[PDB]
């Protein structure tokens, strides 16, 4: 036992890395590419199956799978595959020299749980795993083991009120809709004004716009009725055949959807709906921990104006007693890694790791509680 892996499996993204690192070094698609056909399979170096950037720019010839579309993991031979790519291509290490921490959804199945379990220790023969829980590592990575994350990736978005380094089942809160989404209906309103951004290629340029340019608007209507003569709206942003396109409202309308999911045809309910639901669904007496201590993790958690947005939500909703505070870390984007890390560096609580022998004289119900 020496350095720890952290291994946060996203909807979109695997980030993964070393315990005591201060970011991932790896991160790349949790996608998995497999041909169609003995011919192509064979043609293209015989090789089974791609993941990653290699699955996607084979797009159109594969079979891309996204095995944890939503954040739960479906198709485990696909997903030995990604945890394949993570130790031997991306990391480069013997996962039999590492305890690895594995994440999970809000709400995995205790069966999921076992078989990511079974597949580390049978597999890959790690010494010893750990498995916890994404929203609870973003709360620890905020420095609480009290309140209420909102937690928006690729995939899928959810709110998880957590007491005292406890997730409340029944008041979890999921909405699939996040950043996939998201630069998707950015690619198509930016198609609305003659421009065309339909390629592979060109959805890869409409997120990096999207990361860079958009913004949460404090009230989406007002915002558009300064749109006409703001003069900070517009931005530039060149292309890569040199053209440059000019961005103006599609700024704030496209992150507008998380608040207002009819945008691109969801009848869920907002984000800030969600957060309410969730902490109205808690025992009254956590409450007020909760609407004090809501954390914002996750990649599609960083636009600019996301917290004040949140913040002028939550207070319309809530009590009007009530403290209302949004916490909204610079490092978001990472912080289910960063809480991984941060848990599976701490040597004095080795015993908290399941060890190969643990695991072998106790079955698959030794991962839970
Ligand atoms: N600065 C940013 N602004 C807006 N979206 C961002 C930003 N950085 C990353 N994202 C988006 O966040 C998503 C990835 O977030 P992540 O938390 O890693 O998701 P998951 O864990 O579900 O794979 C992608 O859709 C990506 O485009
Ligand atoms: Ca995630
Ligand atoms: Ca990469
Ligand atoms: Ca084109
Ligand atoms: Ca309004
Ligand atoms: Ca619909
Ligand atoms: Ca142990």
């Amino acid at each position: 036992e020496t350095t720890a892996l952290v291994c946060d499996n996203g909807s979109g993204l695997v980030k993964a890395g070393f315990a005591g690192d201060d970011a991932p070094r790896a991160v790349f698609p949790s996608i998995v590419g497999r041909p169609r056909h003995q011919g192509v399979m064979v043609g293209m170096g015989q090789k089974d199956s791609y993941v990653g950037d290699e699955a996607q720019s084979k797009r159109g010839i594969l079979t891309l799978k996204y095995p944890i579309e939503h954040g739960i993991i479906t198709n485990w031979d696909d997903m030995e595959k990604i945890w394949h790519h993570t130790f031997y291509n991306e990391l480069r290490v013997a996962p039999e020299e590492h305890p690895t921490l594995l994440t999970e959804a809000p709400l995995n199945p205790k069966a999921n749980r076992e078989k990511m379990t079974q597949i580390m220790f049978e597999t890959f023969n790690v010494p010893a795993m750990y498995v916890a829980i994404q929203a609870v590592l973003s709360l620890y990575a905020s420095g609480r083991t009290t309140g209420i994350v909102l937690d928006s990736g690729d995939g899928v978005t959810h709110n998880v009120p957590i007491y005292e380094g406890y997730a409340l089942p029944h008041a979890i809160m999921r909405l699939d809709l996040a950043g996939r989404d998201l630069t998707d209906y950015l690619m198509k309103i930016l198609t609305e004004r003659g421009y065309s951004f339909v390629t592979t290629a060109e959805r890869e340029i409409v997120r990096d716009i999207k990361e860079k340019l958009c913004y949460v608007a404090l009230d989406f209507e007002n915002e558009m009725a300064t749109a006409a003569s703001s003069s900070s709206l517009e931005k530039s942003y060149e292309l890569p055949d040199g053209q440059v396109i000019t961005i103006g409202n599609e700024r704030f309308r496209c992150p507008e959807t998380l608040f207002q999911p009819s945008f691109i045809g969801m009848e869920s309910a907002g984000i800030h709906e969600t957060t309410y639901n969730s902490i109205m669904k808690c025992d009254i007496d956590i409450r007020k921990d909760l609407y004090a201590n809501n954390v914002m993790s996750g990649g599609t958690t960083m636009y600019p104006g996301i917290a004040d947005r949140m913040q002028k939500e939550i207070t319309a909703l809530a009590p009007s007693t009530m403290k209302i505070k949004i916490i909204a870390p610079p490092e978001r984007k990472y912080s289910v890694w960063i809480g991984g890390s941060i848990l599976a560096s701490l040597s004095t609580f080795q015993q908290m790791w399941i060890t190969k022998q643990e695991y072998d004289e106790a079955g698959p119900s030794i991962v839970h509680r």
